[PDB]
């Protein structure tokens, strides 16, 4: 019951200042850390070879959009490869991101692994030598990190074991990050897979988050120097009953109010299969919910920000302008949504309404 | 996991409404639930025989203070005996309390008991037949309850066992209360005894509250239908280092912000033996602290509201008026305090 | 962590000695602690009024059987009422029990209560004032106590909350008993109700017992001064698949080997609705299981020891000898069973 | 509340047979898994250059001792490098180990790392890619593994976080091993450093082992297919009070009886810095303790088996025989001790 300060006042100030800059009013996160195995399917959809140059070019396309995205993007998450690549003008991507007022993030987990004795459940690995990697990434320009755990709703899931194990490992990952001046984004994703309804997702989300913050407390984590990346509370993808955006918003904010301490600097929602438009409309409704919310409620989207741009590009170099324009459109929209000032209008492509849901392959 | 609704929409509405009424803006709680045993020493200090009549008169004196206290008192905690007594005019005390706009509370725990194998630590008893008692109390005018758990800061305390057992028994007590329409006030008091500093109190408070809310979650407690009664964060009574009210306020608000969910309707601070003036000044600083507070921050005082009144009374019925005047002044003072409008005359460092 | 001895070497020796005497080779326990409301149906089955005198007579009938039962009975559990009744010769029942070489036990729990937010799950109450009660029972002749927690196998049960809460309350009960020189018998019964199979009962039984002993550790419980009363591992009462006695024995012993520390003095199995013969045959197979068992494996039966005697009696004083004869028959059968000497006439698959 | 079998009957039988063979009556384990950095200190103590060939020669010296050690050694733990080395005749070391009746073991953890917010406490890393590593080692001749967690007795240690985290990681390691047919040896070592007495060590050992087995249960670990490598229960090194071997044995067996389920196949004690003779006398006393012990109580020594051999060798090829003789003597002495038949010649429980 004795205190052995894990961080110093200076270390706390550095972590808190970083977390606040990432989720400053009107700002959100662009999750462009897709691996080669993942980005491959993306490039394939538009019939493009999955080469290092193509991946480089595509990342450059998103990172070098006009200055209209500056007020919209507070942070950009990159994959190891991209952190060490450069734009056509020789500027390292981390430098390109910062020159536009954004903070650089890096994925540090090494994927999910199966939990023996469970019904298809998993935990995440990547703690080995994480300290040394964080210290090096910090030097190379990164200020925050990404780590994803995955849970699923079923007849016997998520189980007591899965919840406890995933909560404990997130805490370890957060502790090591903070020791190296890196803001950890805690990500306990609850998949939308299944036919459960809204209230069931809310119940599970509440139990999961209560377990996550108890674990963070046991591990002496500095919450002001962290961010939370949860799933919005929605019905199952196969649920028959329909709900409005106001209901999803109310269920989501209620779950958070019952589990997330005010000390947490911000919440950056994951789209999880929602369409570009659907993701923006819900984020907006959440920010308009009548209930009191002591934390920033913004975005951290991957495909929900790139869908239209990826299609507009098509792998054709002469379509750069068209591609970037679609990206900019979604950034501005979400910027307004994280402020509760978004109202969808006329020119909203069909690709923006397409469901980006993919059944969890396992 | 699978949900088995512990409460219906109607039941939740009831508990939430009661909780909000108690901690409404500018309002607090008067803790007058002392037992014959715990009130003994006090009547002794003013040379007054400890008889039911004298107790009834004293309680009457506090509950019948003039209307100036109405906007100050949102709740009143009574001891079993008092819940069934009447004022001179024949009105049941619960009725007197309600007519002045206050909510009636009742003490339901049965005291602390020693935890074998610990360095003098305890847990609290009172769960047996608690359901039937809450239903009976509800029928007789009570809408919220009090249950006190006690922890101590020492070389090896509070231990892992004490923190875990006290947090678990508090959840059981809360569960039973919510099934009978009674708002449970969770009170995990960490004594100020000792020579520890301010940062050590903050550390222990953070760990305790964290354990408390995890246990409330495991037991499916409806937070919006509860209140929290914690100790303020301060140095031990024997600490040689000095701190300002602003530092006490910052440490207190920071600790709560790191553990108490926004859904909790309100926080009613225990006085923990502080003087009337000290408990008021500190509550004021807490409400003026810059940090954002998603819950009401008010009072739930015992001696911090009765001290001067008990003295002015001294058992003399002729002192009624003088005694009530003292109580009215502390009620007004704390009402301004819980709003940050009272005046007697680097957060990264936490 | 730091040590703060809950017991002295003398207190430990007293508890260990008591525990060993109860489960001495060939000895078991007679569970005759049925309440008025529980023995009511037992008496109406034989058209006998449920009066204090009839209950006193029936208990006397069992407690005063001839010396043939002495070597078979190491302990007898009584209900409050019976602990203060006397046989026709004026002798207090606790004296009658001790005079035959048996240890006296007393039921101390206060029944189950519903756990809010669960699918009909419960926990057990009775801790309030338990310390004073144990001190009094000790003076009146009791050396061990009984406390029953109930768990059920279902689609979503037993839940994480039920397991944790029941395990925790059993630990509080055990701690209080040992502080008063009373040997606590830890009873986490998993009902056989349902259509689940043998493997499912073994799984749940394994998870519950692990939680029970982690709890007893956290609360500093002296295991040598305790006994365990669990359910045998069997298929659900309505399971379609059928199993042999050897299978039941293997599932039961394997489950116990994976969770019960060798320090535990003994295991006294509950009958759980099994017939008199069935309960004896299963206990016999358990003792013949070709695996190492570091603890005594005996019995603590209620109806599985009284069924025939109760019927033979039929409420007629003229059938005293006949009734006791039936009791002696089951006492001898189980005495042989707990030794693997009873005759009515690939463990990696677990 | 539902079961989803992590292992099949065939997988359980395999893990169980391996565990029993390792701790069969009269047999123990030789821990020769020192790393390059660790072995450096050992070689430097005898003025010998720390080269691979020198390490190979030394490991060979122990692995090729005469057949007298056969009934004494049930298992041999190796470091990665040694698992892929060969004897002079060209035979792989794991082949040499098996031909002499021993089971081959491999160290799989990746060392300790500091736990932030604690008073110098740590946890252990090494889970990343562990499943692939175990499958590869199994194929190459390994049947059991080693993973070491370290806890320390102090003013505020072991803390709740340290105990909980170390117990959890050990369970993760055990789970992955069993999925690959490798028997995991759970090693929660409590350091003997400090001036604490016998009672304090027993208390701490009891609380640690309780958390360890609760964690193994939560992760669905098959106990019959595991072994435990705990510290003996002794006073701290700086403890002023003196104790007999009988008191050390009683406190050790008492702590184990109160926490280790009888389903555990065996207990292989670590020497924890004790002298060669001390570790043998205590192991013998532990086996003679007048209490019921439902599991095999044997050894898993490093320096308590190599101390004299390393010195007798001195790094000189001409001293091979003299060096091997020293090793054999300790192997024979401990073989008797884990049976309670040890002798210098060569042939109140309530107070705890």
């Amino acid at each position: 019951p004795h205190s052995h300060p894990a961080l110093t006042p200076e270390q706390k100030k550095e972590l808190s200042d970083i977390a606040h800059r990432i989720v400053a009013p009107g700002k959100g996160i662009l999750a462009a850390n897709e691996s080669t195995g993942s980005i491959a399917k993306r490039l394939q959809s538009i019939g493009t070879e999955n080469t290092e140059e193509n991946r480089r070019f595509y990342r450059q396309l998103l990172l070098t959009a006009d200055d209209r995205v500056n007020p919209c993007i507070g942070g950009v998450i990159l994959f190891h490869e991209t952190l060490y690549q450069k734009a056509d003008d020789g500027r390292p991507f981390p430098q390109v991101i910062k020159s536009k007022g954004g903070v650089v993030g890096i994925k540090v987990d090494k994927g999910v692994v199966p939990l023996a004795g469970t019904n298809g459940e998993t935990t995440t690995q990547g703690l080995d030598g994480l300290s040394e990697r964080c210290a090096q990434y910090k030097k190379d320009g990164a200020d925050f990190a990404k780590w994803r755990c995955v849970l699923k709703i079923g007849e016997h899931t998520p189980s007591a074991l899965a919840i406890m194990e995933n909560a404990n490992v997130l805490a370890r990952y957060a502790s090591i990050c903070q020791q190296n001046g890196i803001v950890p984004i805690v990500e306990p994703e609850i998949l939308p897979d299944g036919d459960h309804d809204l209230k069931r997702c809310q119940y599970v989300t509440e139990k999961v988050l209560a377990a996550v913050y108890k674990a963070l407390s046991d591990h002496h984590i500095y919450l002001e120097g962290t961010l939370l990346k949860p799933n919005m509370v929605t019905p199952g993808h196969a649920c028959t009953q329909k709900y409005s955006h106001e209901e999803i918003a109310m269920a989501t904010v209620t779950a958070l109010r019952r589990t997330v301490p005010p000390a947490v600097t911000g919440v950056t929602f994951l789209s999880g299969g929602q369409s570009e438009e659907e993701a923006s409309i819900n984020l907006n409704a959440i920010n308009k919910c009548p209930l009191l919310k002591p934390w920033a409620l913004t975005f951290s989207y991957g495909r929900a920000l790139q869908a239209s741009a990826l299609k507009a590009w098509g792998g054709k170099k002469e379509n750069l302008k068209a591609a970037q324009e679609e990206y900019v459109k979604r950034a501005l929209a979400n910027s307004l949504a994280c402020q509760g000032k978004y109202t969808p209008s006329g020119q909203a492509g069909a690709a923006a309404s397409e469901s980006l849901f993919i059944s969890n392959h396992a």
